[PDB]
């Protein structure tokens, strides 16, 4: 997307989207780490997944 929007974060960005069981408040929290971090949020997109996981399929 934007300047910031690149590599890892985007891939996540996407994925993030992408889950099919995992909407409110981990969605926009993801949105906002995903805004605001680089590099960490991908571990942390790993977490926004077992969370969609967690909800539905853990």
């Amino acid at each position: 997307v934007d300047n910031k929007f690149n590599k890892e974060q985007q891939n996540a960005f996407y994925e993030i989207l992408h889950l099919p069981n995992l909407n409110e408040e981990q969605r926009n929290a993801f949105i906002q780490s995903l805004k605001d971090d680089p590099s960490q949020s991908a571990n942390l997109l790993a977490e926004a997944k077992k969370l969609n996981d967690a909800q539905a399929p853990k």
